[PDB]
């Protein structure tokens, strides 16, 4: 049995080759932002409410048209065949069965149409290409295959400095490819995407308050407050530390998701209490995939669902909206 | 000789089976709140007063009708026969002899009437039952047996995630039972209890300021500001960190107790200086019981009494009321 | 050569019996205040001034009538024959030769008249006795022997809980006695002392702002902001953390000294910059005495004098008054 | 390959004699300020901007008349033949080739005319001499040799207490000399220098806001906010912690540089975001010189240039001016 997400990290470290575990675990530079994502969540304490009706605790949310079983989606993580032979199909099947949205990557190692054919709630994560037209073509491919939202990742004009990868001499195995086959994206790219599709466009990698405001003005349906899991700018603030200010600035004008460092249902509760609509979870999903394939991811999502229900009810929240109204206190 | 409560922890760790020591010591989840209870007290420094009359330093208080020898009571801890064969009777006898209130548990391993027959100042701690009527029946049983206050624990709609217990496969030995034999309690349950008894109702597990205010409005005679020793919501704020704000909000409308992490008479002084009427002490009482039964608990209460007197007088306080008027400073 | 006061601590630990080193080093309780005295100084950073005239840097001050070579005096430390056979005479001779005031203890292991006969600038530290009349008699004895100030220690209604001493079973060797041969002192005792002598009365152990104000109103010539080296109330705030608020409240109405944790000339500079008139130094003087007797104390005072001159000049201060006008910043 | 500046520190520790590595690495006193320079940078997080045009990211700045390839110069470090036989010539050649200003030291181990003959952008760092006239003569020598700015170091009325050097018995080898061959400098010295040369005078070692303002009033063309790498006053605030307040006080009246602890291009970005015109880098340049002479310094400057470009672009900054408008957040 796994009783925490940390149990899955230990299992994945046992099974994966060291250089693949380091590609997964590592951040850029000194890994200051990778560590700070965890420090920031550990400093947040919740002030629970008592004596409220918990007859029907529900962890469901509605987001981008549709019901999700938890306030969580699987983050976009490139090249999932690095971690298990079934790669993205194993994760997308488990996400579908758990009622959790799965984000299909531009750099997926199985084609986006095959993963979308699994069913469930697929979103599609876009990187802008130097060849523009390939960008809007991926978007249209995703929409034609049934993806529900376009998650436009905006924090990768190029890959950050991954010193573990450099020191390991890491490269993709011959058997892992970009099965769908960086330019800096700008606000003009966002408008090109928004014009090309009626799906909600979600800008992922926003940390500045004024960029969140501009995203609403630009017609985004959501943002993901994120420093890319500490893998891009080393020293970028954690998303969790900007979330409350961004939620206030947005005034309900779009959905505000957060990612980076979510390692338990209690962390999901903290993100909700700071105002997030939902969270993304990246590395833990890959730990479960590495450890035990589709069944591993299933067990992870079952464990997270139980932890979120436990934390919500112990905090007096019968719904995710109630959890958003909880207050927090920073500790040491 | 034990010269600190930490000496008793070391003695109990020697004698108890590991899985029982872990049931006692552990918290929920990552044990963030278990640790934070201690961190929070360690950050509080007292500003002592000098040159005041200390001719007659007294640690006594009046609470819920009656005199207590110290501003402290034994917290409700279920199943005390886990720790020593005499269980609750050993602890209740030592508490009586020390002039300290003892809280009889709904989940006591000796019946509440037997423990109440020990004498002293017994309080009774209630859990709300799915069978309501059993709830009001326990209350009436407690009142009929001479209990002085009903401590209604409101932070357990269900048991939190005790990972030590899960990993140890912990269960009650066959020889430990609930000798008096969870539903979520609500404010309606509180009113049902308040209507059923003329004893003071004390709501235990309050952390939000508005819940403390509502408790006064609901007719509570006291509250215990508490995160259940870090055993329920992992990431719940320590009670000590909410205490000052709650004492201000209550405006003397009820007694305000605190628990979590009290490990010395100096910690009692800090809680008093932050405004507590009294503290509860949980794990250290069980350490003394495990180490040396009734005589162990007696020695613990003698040591705590000496530490409280020492700290009060060194801080210039001839009474607990004077200690409540001390100022504090947070450190690092 | 000793190049820091920490070199002397290491030397004293080598030479002294463990239980005597623990009597010297230890604090009360968990030693929270003993540690916090050091933490508090380590958090203070100085903002130095540049490009000022340093032609004649002087570390001298005038205090309680007389010139001192440094803004420092030897703290009162009982029973100095515990540390070296010459005890107080060795320390008082070195202090005299360095131009530093030496505080003669009520509990000195050489009589106050013998130590005063060494010469120099002796102050006398008073404990109030249950036999009052013995108190005013010690004061008159000190004045008759040439002491310049009465340092009335007010934070010892009784000795704090010294767990090292308890665990070691520590007691005075037969060869160490109180050669001049606790009741709680009150403000009435202060007035009795102030009436009995024309010497300045300095109240040692003040931490609350209103007690500092009351000391000025009571006719004190000085106060020592102090938690008794962390040896009395465990959890008492460090004096360094109250110093700035106290200096502001006093408005120049008396001298404001500080002690606790001074381990370098840079620490003296920090205390001055926070507003202290001078500091006391306790344990390091005993380390030097243990290590090398009178010559050890001489070397310590020479090293401290050089460190204070170095720090003052590097901070742009040609006088201690200039150092008091420096600004500080708290760090981590 | 070196992939971080920390790789070069490890290489230099391998090659240099321990006492020379300690002369380079060490600070004064307890090395509180040496450590705090690093702590202060590690607490700064950047809030990056997204979706801006990065077609032409440039790290160039204009400073003191001339273009520099990065917002950085080589700090003045005395006696560089301690670290490699080619000493200052190796470093100045690599700096020239990288388009980075090199600061020639008053205490250089190769004469200032020889180093200036390397070409590039040489600045000259002045110490004030007890023989004044030698001071203005060095200035005129530097100007005659083509130096572009006079960096007047004002924080060394004498050398701080270098306990590593004392404990190692460190002295200059016979083969290292002051090839150009302390008095306290004052504002009058600054005016003497400003009158003697039309080059910009840059005062290095300013930490107080009012000294920065006075520097502008005195006609300085720049200041370096600096605690001398933690080598002078132990307990002096880090320059990075004063930088923002100083930049605000100066109101664009002079260039404001900072040094101390810069160990990556991300640290350069943080200093820029706090308002620095440019940084100086000291110890890492000497690590590269020790490790591999001129080619080592070349590799260091190439690595720093790539790290600055990476950090700027990941933070959405196409120019150093844009990076100065970034906001920051302090973390833990
Ligand atoms: C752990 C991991 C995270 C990510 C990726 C891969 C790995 C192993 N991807 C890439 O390598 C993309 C790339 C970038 C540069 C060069 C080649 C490929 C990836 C990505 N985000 C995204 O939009 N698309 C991606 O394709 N990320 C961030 C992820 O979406 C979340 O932001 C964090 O994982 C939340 O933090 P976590 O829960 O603490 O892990
Ligand atoms: C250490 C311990 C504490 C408690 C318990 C047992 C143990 C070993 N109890 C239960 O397992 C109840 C239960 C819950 C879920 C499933 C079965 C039983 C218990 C309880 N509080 C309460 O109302 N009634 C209880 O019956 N608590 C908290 C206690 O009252 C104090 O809140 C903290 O002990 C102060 O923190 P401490 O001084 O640092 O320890
Ligand atoms: C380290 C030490 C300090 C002190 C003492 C002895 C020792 C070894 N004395 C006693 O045992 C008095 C006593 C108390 C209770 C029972 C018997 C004797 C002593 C004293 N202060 C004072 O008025 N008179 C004293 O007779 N102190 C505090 C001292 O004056 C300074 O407050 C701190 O030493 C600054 O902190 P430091 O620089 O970090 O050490
Ligand atoms: C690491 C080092 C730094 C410096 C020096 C030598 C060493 C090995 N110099 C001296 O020994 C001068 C001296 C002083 C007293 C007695 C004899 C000689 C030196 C200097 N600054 C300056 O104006 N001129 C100098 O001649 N410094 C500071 C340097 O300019 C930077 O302020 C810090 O190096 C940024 O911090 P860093 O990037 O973390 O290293
Ligand atoms: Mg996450
Ligand atoms: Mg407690
Ligand atoms: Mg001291
Ligand atoms: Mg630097």
């Amino acid at each position: 049995t796994y009783v925490s997400l940390a149990d899955l990290e230990r299992a994945a470290r046992d099974v994966l080759p060291g250089e693949i575990f380091d590609f997964l675990a590592g951040g850029s530079g000194t890994e200051a932002s990778l560590v700070a994502n965890r420090t920031a969540l550990e400093r947040v304490f919740v002030i629970p409410r008592m004596l409220r009706d918990l007859t029907d605790v529900t962890t469901e949310i509605d987001i981008f048209g549709r019901r999700a079983a938890l306030p969580m989606a699987v983050a976009p993580v490139a090249y999932q065949r690095l971690f298990h032979p079934e790669g993205e199909l194993a994760v997308a099947r488990a996400a579908r069965d758990a009622g959790v949205p799965y984000t299909i990557c531009t750099l997926s190692s199985v084609s986006l149409e095959e993963i979308a054919a699994v069913g469930g709630r697929p979103w599609f994560q876009l990187f802008w290409l130097r060849d523009e037209k390939r960008s809007l073509d991926l978007v249209r491919r995703a929409e034609d295959a049934g993806c529900e939202a376009i998650v436009f990742t905006v924090d990768v004009p190029w890959m950050g400095r991954r010193l573990r990868d450099m020191r390991n001499g890491f490269a993709l195995p011959e058997w892992v490819t970009a099965a769908n086959f960086f330019a800096p994206a700008t606000w003009e790219s966002v408008e090109a995407v928004r014009a090309h599709t009626d799906l909600p466009v979600v800008l992922k990698g926003i940390l500045a308050v004024e960029d969140a405001r501009r995203a609403v003005d630009a017609g985004a349906g959501g943002i993901v407050v994120s420093n890319h899991g500490g893998r891009q700018l080393d020293g970028a603030v954690p998303g969790i530390e900007m979330l409350g200010e961004i939620v206030a600035a947005v005034s309900g004008g779009c959905e505000v998701l957060v990612d980076g460092g979510i390692r338990s249902g209690g962390d999901v509760l903290k993100a909700t209490a700071l105002g997030a609509s939902a969270v993304l979870v990246g590395r833990p999903v890959m730990w479960a995939l590495a450890a035990a394939g589709q069944d591993g991811v299933r067990q992870l999502l079952e464990l997270l669902a139980e932890e979120v229900r436990d934390a919500m009810g112990l905090a007096g929240c019968e719904s995710v909206g109630a959890a958003r109204r909880l207050n927090t206190k920073l500790g040491v």
